[PDB]
């Protein structure tokens, strides 16, 4: 891609702590699975490709970019040691995209239809065991 726009996300790295338990197992099942069919998920499932969306001063905004690909990546390859760490994206994702864009603007909108599911979701996610 563009050497405009940053690295995504580490996905993989041996040196990072790892592990599986139930609940990213529910992320990935019910949560993630939920989220990436919504009609409005499209533009969350990669990087924001500030180059061809015309958006150069987006990567001057925001400093923590995430995406639903970068997290379904991570949760196929085993990347996260908690939930917490996983959820945090999410947030993350959602937060950049009201941060960055105005009240009521169109991916706003979008994202915060995904992030009514998720919170859906995540009012469910089970007890560790
Ligand atoms: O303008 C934009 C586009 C995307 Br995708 C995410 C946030 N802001
Ligand atoms: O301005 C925008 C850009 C994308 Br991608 C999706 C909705 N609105």
């Amino acid at each position: 891609g563009s050497h405009m726009n940053p690295p995504p996300p580490e996905t993989s790295n041996p040196n990072k702590p790892k592990r599986q338990t139930n609940q990213l197992q529910y992320l990935l099942r019910v949560v993630l699975k939920t989220l990436w069919k919504h009609q409005f998920a499209w533009p969350f499932q990669q990087p924001v490709d500030a180059v061809k969306l015309n958006l150069p001063d987006y990567y001057k905004i925001i400093k923590t970019p995430m995406d639903m690909g970068t997290i379904k990546k991570r949760l196929e390859n085993n990347y996260y040691w908690n939930a917490q760490e996983c959820i945090q994206d999410f947030n993350t994702m959602f937060t950049n995209c009201y941060i960055y864009n105005k009240p009521g603007d169109d991916i706003v909108l979008m994202a915060e239809a995904l992030e009514k599911l998720f919170l859906q979701k995540i009012n469910e996610l089970p007890t560790e065991e």
